[PDB]
């Protein structure tokens, strides 16, 4: 600020520490005068030992400490000229501390990304530490549990002033009306800013005081919300009862709202999910053993909640949110809204488990909206550009027509607004169900980049079956093990022209994603592995699985839950099974084959489709990313 | 793409020029085999003279020219091993040109800012070259005038193929459904993409062909539109009548939609605007002469269109939009919607004059929504960071309360979405009317940075009147010239305690913007000039002008149209007038003083409030900015 001094009259002013204060000396300097001196109380440091009256040369004032009383530091400007006796202009200053503080170093003036960057973190309080209610913590105007505070971002106001200072001044706290629907703040425990209140007079005393606030966000980043929240503190002069308050000081702190981040298959599993239904028991024991082998909690949805809905992968996706002071997992509930509609609301969402949802809840959606169509890559680097939490992957058509499908725009928008997993659209529309879980998986790897990508591959199967026919097993029966289905011999399959045509075309759709995924994830052929897999086209020439779709597997660490192909039996073992094993076991992967044939496959899915996994969040802090 | 070759069968493929084509040789390589050779037609260049069968070493294919006929370049892979006689795998390729082209160099794969950057430009076609209609060109699905094409962005498709190539292939053009409401495209002249149509099969022939498209945008950048539009061309294989089309190629071009940019007072005026009303004639001659002096076209609104509304500055603001191929001015019509409601629609908007509007048209607005509260700085550099078109400036309160006002959020959002003039909010709410035109102006300057900032300044006036009282004119009468108003002597004014209080407080509100503007525009005191100006607080302690508000002037180049203060007369001239002149004329500025006293001032405005100016757009191209 610029303080204008006068021989006319003594001047009074406030001075916030850490602010630059300056002096206009010339404007009102009396005449007969060429020169000036500054003299000052020891509390005041003065920068530019006597000087000419030149309006271009600058005087600057910093106070070392807070004042004990109004006016208690003094400055004196002596004007003098040759003929003339000294004329003095007096200045009385009061020094104060006003520190609005938040964890801007991320350890427990603007927001910037990276290890060197600055800006506080703030979490959407979308869990339900309240044991009673149905609602998210953030929807009411109260802290109901102490527990609830652990989610919230702490901010403190530190003042030091003279003891009578709030006779003449008042502090306000505020946030833009633009942003009051996306924040709430509690004084310590009652509310002071929120969607209803954009500003508040703080009731503060002179001397030393500290005032803690707790902050919760009410909205994730989206198309209309970049994810920044500013809170400002203003200091007002209210000395004059006739005039309005005039601003003396403002200071700010910037929160960034934590994005929703997903976990790839190569993050250590923590909890597995499935559905118990009629005649699915042998399925669930295989899973239960597989869960147990990887030390995962195991959560099942019984038929009375199911409502026939066996596809636990599809209603939801378990991401997380992360702050220096708290991390917690958060369910992206899919608007698909089938029988499993309530599983995310009733029994997943809870204390230290968040909830979010997007898109139209009644109608208006498609198969691509299911979260079998939503996956994440593991960390990659693409031509030098790092993606330390991977890149979200989701299915689309190659172009829009009246026959095409897409994932709702509100979802695509949400996922891009989280920024840090930089979504990549894939071409999955060619499938009947149209989910990228139907031709890709990833699995941990002890070497290279620590994963391999898995792709469904007819080519691989045509080869495998050709290699047998060659060595004398042209008669071997696919579907051995299933009575109540017509077995087909390798010789017949290979010589089926229509089938070959179908799978050629599926190869094209697939290859197109291989190159796509090679580009956007920076992969090399050595990072990829092909699984022998046969499809067939059906209603509307859309692609289905010929035999169980092995790449639709469950990845619990090194324990893979693969769909049992029931391939042709050679040397007392199914040869597909053996072919996967020869490809996976070299990498430390233990392949269980789970019969899902009459339970899942004939209903158009497999093991991955039947289940879901909460996995451990990345150690890497998303804010040290530079997206 | 990866082409898989076979001794089993000869392979057929298409190859788009400028794309990388690669060969999978091992996967289907017959046995007895260690080694291979590639032989190829002269059109094919092949990179890696015989080689071992190692799946990790890469073969790459580039075609030099387009094919004259299907299959007419050939490749031959010879597999061989010690015992074994050569087995050949044959490959037939067809080379094609597919070039979707646009002015990405900005002279007439992604979008990037700056002189070194790349990306085509696209203009919102918000003018009305159609002489008949009321509507903006962009609202219907037709080009109605050849003239209209001059606004649109040209894009061309260049193909070279064999003559029968579109027996088996078809080209599609498309845009995301996300963006089809914000674009339209015309083939040359009929529509093919727009809000109704997201994709189109192009009807193309083999051999050489060129196809021009013309593109218009329907939306400026906003909170929900960053301002990018992608159009994609896909090539489809339709060889198989039984199977769906499978993608073979996609290519894209990125347009950025041109922002709406405002012009500061130091851009050469082109056209002046005002209102003829009852008893305002002497006002308009002063303007008409001043307009004439600066060679400006002069546009007046007669009372029958006015509807009493004399404030021509306030309904609108004349910005422009700019592309390599066309620039045209564009009216930001303010939602204030008073008597002047139709001036922007009926008589400004036209051929080569655009229109845009934002915010609620019926109700819901305030004084800060008027465009007396919307200005732009001239170009500055702030701590190294360039703002080559200035920084928009607009009035706000210091914090939100129930008594405060702001400019509607939809406007603030719009102005920020244009990015290139990086809006800066100021504190103007303290005024009755609350417009930044009421304490700031800018004027050209022959030196320093080529402008000076003007600020209203009571301090300056108190000094001026004190300097007179001192030299014997304490009796001199403010308001000499106005009978029908009570004159006040300098001596009385100076000794009025309440008035001094009011103006102290206004000094605070003002100084707070001085520092604000010093920071965000990087100004030094030497860039600023103070105008003596007195205010008084009135209803709700809101600030008004004591005498006509001189800084509320019209800037037509070096010709300034200043409000006549009617200051105290000393030496046959008003001393305020003389004080401005001593401050402005040193810089080449010619100060006319225009009596607006009973016409404008007593109705709460002055000369700048009565008028408006279209000014010449910056030469600097906004896209070479790096915001
Ligand atoms: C693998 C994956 N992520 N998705 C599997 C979902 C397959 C769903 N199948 C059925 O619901 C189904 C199909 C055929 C017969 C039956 C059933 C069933 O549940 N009971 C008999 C599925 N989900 C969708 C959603 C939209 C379109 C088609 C779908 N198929
Ligand atoms: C300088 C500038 N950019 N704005 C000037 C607008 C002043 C407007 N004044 C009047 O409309 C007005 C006030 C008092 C008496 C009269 C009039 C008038 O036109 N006829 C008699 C103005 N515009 C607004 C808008 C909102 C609140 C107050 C306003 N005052
Ligand atoms: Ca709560
Ligand atoms: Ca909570
Ligand atoms: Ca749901
Ligand atoms: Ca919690
Ligand atoms: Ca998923
Ligand atoms: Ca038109
Ligand atoms: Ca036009
Ligand atoms: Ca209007
Ligand atoms: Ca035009
Ligand atoms: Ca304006």
């Amino acid at each position: 600020t610029l303080i204008r001094v006068t021989p006319e009259q003594p001047t009074h002013a406030v001075c916030v520490l850490g602010t630059l204060t300056q002096l206009d000396i010339c404007s009102s300097a009396p005449e007969d005068c060429t020169s000036f001196s500054i003299n000052a109380s020891p509390g005041v440091v003065v920068d530019i030992s006597t000087w000419p009256l030149d309006p271009g040369v600058e005087v600057t004032l910093t106070m070392k400490a807070a004042s004990g009383s109004t006016g208690d530091q003094k400055v004196q400007i002596s004007y003098y000229g040759p003929k003339t006796p000294p004329v003095k202009a007096l200045l009385y200053l009061t020094a104060v501390e006003i520190s609005l503080c938040a964890d801007i170093t991320r350890t427990g003036r603007t927001w910037t990304w990276g290890p060197c960057g600055q800006g506080a973190i703030l979490l959407v309080n979308c869990d339900r530490d309240n044991l009673e209610s149905s609602a998210m913590d953030c929807e009411d105007d109260e802290v109901l549990d102490s527990e609830d505070l652990q989610d919230m971002s702490l901010m403190t106001l530190s003042t030091k002033t003279p003891k009578d200072f709030f006779t003449n001044h008042t502090l306000v706290l505020h946030v833009a009306r633009s942003e009051m629907d996306k924040v709430r703040v509690f004084q310590a425990c009652s509310v002071v800013l929120g969607p209803k209140w954009p500003s508040h007079y703080l009731m503060v005393p002179g001397g030393k005081h500290n005032m803690d606030f707790y902050v919760e966000a009410l909205a994730f980043p989206d198309t209309d919300f970049p994810g920044l929240i500013t809170l400002t503190i203003s200091l007002l002069d209210t000395s004059n009862l006739e005039l309005p308050e005039a601003v003396v000081f403002q200071d700010s702190v910037v929160f960034r709202v934590a994005p929703w981040i997903m976990t790839p298959n190569t993050q250590p599993p923590q909890e597995v999910y499935a559905c118990s239904i009629f005649e699915n028991e042998d399925f669930l024991k295989s899973v239960t053993t597989l869960a147990m082998k990887a030390k995962c909690k195991l959560t099942i949805c019984p038929e009375e909640e199911n409502m026939d809905d066996q596809w636990m992968q599809d209603e939801m996706e378990i991401g997380y949110i992360q702050a220096p002071h708290k991390t917690l997992p958060v369910v992206f509930d899919s608007p698909r809204n089938r029988g499993l509609k309530e599983f995310p609301i009733k029994r997943v969402m809870g204390p230290d488990f968040g909830y979010v949802t997007r898109g139209p809840q009644t109608g208006g959606i498609s198969g691509l909206d299911s979260f079998g169509n939503l996956e994440v890559s593991p960390p990659v680097t693409v031509r030098g550009k790092e993606y330390p939490l991977g890149r979200i992957l989701f299915g689309d058509s190659c172009y829009p027509s009246n026959d095409s499908r897409q994932m709702h725009q509100a979802l695509q928008d949400f996922l891009s607004a989280q920024q840090v997993q930089a979504p990549v659209k894939l071409y999955s529309d060619w499938l009947s169900v149209g989910h990228v879980d139907e031709f890709l998986s990833f699995v941990p790897a002890p070497d290279r980049k620590g994963f391999r990508l898995l792709l469904a591959s007819p080519r691989s199967c045509y080869k495998l079956f050709q290699e047998q026919q060659n060595e004398g097993h042209g008669e071997a029966l696919l579907f051995e093990g299933i009575k109540k289905k017509k077995q087909q011999k390798i010789k017949n399959i290979l010589s089926n022209k229509t089938l070959r045509e179908h799978n050629s075309f599926v190869e094209r759709c697939i290859d197109w994603n291989r190159e796509l995924l090679k580009r956007e994830l920076g992969l090399a052929e050595s990072d990829i592995i092909d699984i022998p897999q046969l499809f067939k086209l059906k209603e509307f020439s859309k692609a289905e699985a010929f035999f169980p779709n092995m790449v639709n597997m469950l990845v619990l660490g090194k324990h893979l839950g693969i769909p049992k192909p029931f391939g042709p039996v050679i040397n007392g073992r199914c040869c597909l099974e053996e072919k996967v094993c020869s490809l996976l076991e070299p990498l430390g992967l233990q392949c269980t084959f789970i019969n899902d044939f009459f339970t899942y496959h004939i209903r158009h899915g497999e093991v991955h489709c039947g289940t879901n996994v909460r996995r451990k969040p990345f150690s890497f802090k998303w804010w040290n990313m530079v997206p």
